[PDB]
C-alpha cells in the first residue's frame, strides 16, 4: 500500500466545528521497517496548512493499528471496490474524544461504488447520520 493515496470521503465530527477541512493534498504512505505504516498528508483547515503525519503501529490483530502510545486506535479494511480502503479510528484530539471513517483510494476521482461501501462502514460504526465531506483535492496547500 506504499505510495500515493487520496482522502476521498470522510464523516464530519460535530465536536470541532472550529476545524473546517477546506482542501486536502495527496497522501503519502510509507511502509516502515517492522510492519508499521506512516501516513503523511497536508490539510487546509480553517485557513492554515496543517501537515499531518501518523505512525500506525501494528498489533496482534490484522488490520488494527495504534498511534500516540495507544491513545489512537485505527482499523484499515480493504474495500470491496478495487484500489480503495476504509479507514476508521478512535482517539483524542485536544483532549476531546473523536472518531470517524475515511475513504482513501489510489485515484482522486469520485467512485460511487466505493462511496456506497464507505457509507455502509459509517453505518456499522454508528456514524450514519453524520455529515459526509467529499474533500476538494489539491496538489499543494496554500491559503
Amino acid at each position: 500500500v506504499s505510495g500515493t493515496w487520496y482522502l476521498k470521503a470522510m464523516t464530519v465530527d460535530r465536536e470541532f466545528p472550529e476545524m473546517n477541512l477546506e482542501s486536502v493534498t495527496p497522501m503519502t504512505l510509507t511502509t516502515l521497517e517492522g510492519g508499521n505504516l506512516e501516513a503523511k498528508v497536508t490539510m487546509l483547515i480553517s485557513g492554515r496548512c496543517q501537515e499531518v503525519k501518523a505512525v500506525l503501529e501494528k498489533t496482534d490483530e490484522p488490520g488494527k493499528y495504534t498511534a500516540d502510545g495507544g491513545k489512537h486506535v485505527a482499523y484499515i479494511i480493504r474495500s470491496h471496490v478495487k484500489d480503495h480502503y476504509i479507514f476508521y479510528s478512535e482517539g483524542e484530539l485536544h483532549g476531546k474524544p473523536v472518531r470517524g471513517v475515511k475513504l482513501v483510494g489510489r485515484d482522486p476521482k469520485n467512485n460511487l461504488e466505493a462511496l456506497e461501501d464507505f457509507e455502509k462502514a459509517a453505518g456499522a460504526r454508528g456514524l450514519s447520520t453524520e455529515s459526509i465531506l467529499i474533500p476538494r483535492q489539491s496538489e499543494t496547500c496554500s491559503p
